[PDB]
């Protein structure tokens, strides 16, 4: 996870006088948004599959710049495609690593991250 590293370091000086603000306005809508289309372009179509370019080069790729500036920046993004996503499934992402991201990301961030 985003663990005494990442987030208490580079997250509570990244958040501080900056992301105290900003950090909870994208969190909160990167995973709302994201989600909501994944609740209703899942039930419509490949989005999900979608959801998971958009939200990691995004929101991910924007806030853990940032505020997991640490393993989640390029562990997931990197570490996770290649094996990570496609060693759970051979499908390719296609449930199983995109959705995670949820639960690991309200699990761990709501718990150091706001």
């Amino acid at each position: 996870m985003n663990t005494d590293v990442l987030n208490q370091q580079k997250i509570e000086e990244l958040s501080a006088e900056i992301g105290s603000d900003n950090v909870p306005v994208l969190l909160d809508i990167f995973l709302g948004e994201m989600d909501s289309y994944i609740g209703t372009l899942t039930e419509l179509q490949g989005s999900e599959q979608l959801l998971y370019l958009k939200e990691i080069s995004h929101a991910l790729k924007s806030s853990a710049a940032s505020f997991g500036a640490d393993r989640l920046c390029e562990r997931a993004i990197a570490i996770d495609k290649k094996a990570k996503a496609n060693q759970l499934q051979e499908q390719g992402m296609e449930t199983s690593e995109m959705l995670a991201l949820l639960h690991i990301t309200r699990d761990a961030y709501r718990s150091w991250t706001n």
